[PDB]
């Protein structure tokens, strides 16, 4: 079996690698040369305007991650409704994810890394602006502890998709067997790549927890309208 | 075959689920003997509407018996987490976060041991009360149970018994990432050890059941939820029932959760 298992985990690895231009890799690298906002004449230079730009660049995620998900063994094969409900829940949660590989505590890459805009700027956006993004670091410090690479957040953002349990879902079972083969991918993944960080599969499962809440948090402070 | 590492897993496996059974009097072992009739002298008697009610014996003074129920439900889970190997060596301060905000996923974990698709059973299994009667309390009263039996029936649907929720309550509690944890590495080192013990004890009670680790571990995600729910319906009610009493140990739990 764990033939196979190597072969999905890189399969999902190479897609994730030609649907996301930005990977972590890449991302990191970058954080130790881009524009810096860290105030109003840096950002000029470069409240609402900062809040629907983020908008924007969800938007343009969402078919990213579309892309991504299509290549996931099995998903296209489900039915065309269950599809597009995978989709519709998990895409925040997987916007949350891959935004921190974008961050560290001090800020986040935006324009595909061209530029960085502080975490101290953000929070000095007014009321309620300056504090939709104070929540998203706090997760992401956490997250990035784990020291998760992308052939990792690969398989990671694969188990997201296929949750069997987003409202509505109409056949779950080969959902749930779906999921049941990523888990697998993801456990030995991380046990090849991560020998010495003990229980990485469990602890990266309980950050779910943390992702659905970050979502729900988000929801609750939320023409060209109609694309959004 | 097992290594002097598994045999350590299995030791702490062992350790909990005694503890367990001495720390909760209403086991699932015995919650499913009462409710699937392995009994002819353990049936409980059936509240299913006013006079059934009024036979064992509104909406608040249900309300009343299901909080002190969770006071009592704390000193149990308050006890057991005193035998969880590192909890007394651990800081005062956290040990009493680690409670705080612990004790309410715990207590929505075990009363599922105590529920069916149909009610629950009260009064430590004397008698059980159908989730219709719950349901069609006086609002929003009768929004009390709801988000709790449809966690049970999905958490049931995983079939854990005892010895598996012991160790799962345990990394339930040594939680690290719990609001304003002085030293969080030491409550890590602890958890990652009952995470370890867990994902053994999983595989030998369940070997035919694939990934249930991970599948129990993501259920984590639908307590969170259950809480927080509960909370908003508890702000609610202090307004609209200001003459209603909620009990100080769960007072102090809830402040800033
Ligand atoms: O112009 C911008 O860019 C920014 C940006 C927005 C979201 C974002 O999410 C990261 C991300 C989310 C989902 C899929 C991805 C796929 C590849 C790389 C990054 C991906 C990344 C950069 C950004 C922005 C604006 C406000 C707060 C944070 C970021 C812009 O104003």
């Amino acid at each position: 079996e764990s033939a196979d298992l190597r072969a999905l985990a890189k399969h999902l690895y190479d897609s994730y690698i030609k649907s996301f231009p930005l990977t972590k890799a890449k991302a990191r690298a970058i954080l130790t040369s881009p524009f810096v906002i860290y105030d109003m004449n840096s950002l000029m230079m470069g409240a609402i305007r900062i809040f629907q730009g983020c908008q924007f660049r969800s938007v343009e995620a969402v078919q990213e991650i579309t892309e991504y998900a299509k290549s996931i063994p099995g998903f296209v094969n489900l039915d065309l409704n269950d599809q597009v409900t995978l989709l519709k829940y998990g895409v925040h949660e997987i916007i949350y994810t891959m935004l921190a590989s974008l961050m560290n505590k001090d800020g986040v890459l935006i324009s595909e890394g061209q530029g960085f805009m502080t975490r101290e700027f953000l929070k000095s956006l007014r009321k309620p602006f300056g504090d939709f993004m104070e929540p998203k670091f706090e997760f992401a410090v956490k997250f990035n502890a784990l020291e998760l690479d992308d052939s990792d957040l690969a398989i990671f953002i694969a188990v997201i998709i296929l949750s069997g349990d987003r409202p509505g879902l109409l056949n779950v079972k080969p959902i749930e067997d779906i999921q049941d083969n990523l888990l697998q991918a993801l456990e030995l993944q991380l046990k090849l790549n991560h020998p010495e960080s003990s229980q990485l599969f469990a602890k990266l499962l309980q950050k779910m927890t943390d992702l659905r809440q970050i979502v729900t948090e988000h929801v609750q402070l939320l023409l060209l309208q109609e694309i959004y």
